[PDB]
């Protein structure tokens, strides 16, 4: 068995190798790399999204959130103040402003340790989930925008045709924002790609052992387990790694910087922070060893994890049994 200790794996394609996206999960998987939950691929040299990115500072940020925290520095769960619109110019601003920037530091692991000693004493401001795309049409390899769509992976795989759109999203982060534990929705895959700006640090579990995450999460997080059986899809709390470490759970961490692609694989829970202003675009696939996760993927029925209009035709052909107590919790 490849990777057996689950490590995250760093790959670095050449051009030839950069051209067949899904040929090269499938390498990647062929070495093990899915066992850690996360992967990082480093782009050949002749590669790039674009030609700049000087002309950006016009998008618009129409509902900033301002990630406000409760709890211990290690146990906490976050919640999102809405703020008003502002460019990403503004918010450029914003960030690389003395109550935002990043604090002065010797190196990444100096800054995770002010991160998990100070984040709770801070509520950054994140721009997320803002559909479009900074890479050029002209970009014809590992382009978010350009994959192909989970629709018609399921197509593909099982027959059946759906309603549905796949599209990619940008955020924007500062300095201490921050992104809960959770699985991507219905266990599938994602890629993220960190277009500009300083450093994401991410945290993540295997997939053979999510299950061990999830029963901590319910013991420090006990009335949101009570109230929803599974909570993780609220995408609100964090825990250290100091804590995970206490505790047992098997985990692995690595720093991401601009220029960089990371995925994220069937099950594997992911969380981090960013270390000061960037920009990054991250969208959800499949490929076909998704299909199983997808049929298994626990499922909020609470009200509180509302998702896209496309989550309902995965929900309604691969998990027939839960879907009307789902479609209830859309509304
Ligand atoms: O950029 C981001 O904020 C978050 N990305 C992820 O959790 C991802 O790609 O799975
Ligand atoms: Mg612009
Ligand atoms: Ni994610
Ligand atoms: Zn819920």
């Amino acid at each position: 068995a490849q990777n057996p200790n689950c490590n995250i794996m760093i790959f670095h394609p050449t051009k030839e190798e950069f051209n067949d996206f899904d040929k090269y999960i499938a390498y990647m998987e062929s070495q093990g790399a899915h066992r850690a939950g996360l992967a990082k691929i480093i782009p050949p040299k002749e590669w790039k999204a674009r030609e700049t990115y000087d002309n950006i500072s016009e998008i618009l940020i129409a509902t900033p959130l301002q990630q406000v925290a409760s709890g211990r520095a290690g146990v906490f769960t976050q919640y999102h103040k809405k703020k008003k619109a502002m460019t990403v110019g503004e918010y450029r601003h914003l960030a690389n402003s003395k109550k935002y920037q990043t604090p002065p530091h010797q190196n990444f692991e100096d800054l995770e340790r002010k991160y998990w000693k100070n984040r709770i004493y801070n509520s950054p401001i994140y721009g997320a989930d803002i559909s479009g795309s900074l890479f050029d049409e002209n970009t014809k390899q590992w382009n978010l925008g350009h994959l192909g769509t989970i629709q018609d992976l399921l197509e593909k795989e099982c027959g059946v045709v759906i309603e549905g759109v796949n599209t990619p999203y940008l955020y924007f982060g500062m300095w201490k924002t921050t992104f809960a534990w959770h699985t991507e929705d219905m266990d599938l895959y994602s890629i993220n790609y960190l277009h500009l700006g300083e450093p994401k640090t991410w945290y993540v579990v295997p997939p053979e052992h999510g299950q061990r995450l999830e029963r901590l999460a319910r013991e420090l997080f006990p009335g949101s387990s009570r109230g929803c059986g599974a909570f993780l899809r609220h995408k609100v709390a964090l825990i250290s790694p100091t804590v995970l470490k206490e505790n047992g759970i098997p985990f692995n961490r690595i720093t991401q910087e601009a220029g960089e692609f990371m995925v994220t694989f069937p099950y594997g829970y992911h969380a981090g922070f960013n270390h000061g202003f960037n920009c990054a675009e991250a969208i959800n696939f499949a490929t076909p060893r998704w299909i199983d996760y997808g049929k298994m993927a626990s499922q909020c029925s609470c009200g509180e994890a509302r998702v896209t209009f496309s989550m309902d035709a995965f929900v309604r052909i691969l998990q027939p049994e839960r879907y009307d107590l789902w479609k209830r919790g859309q509304d």
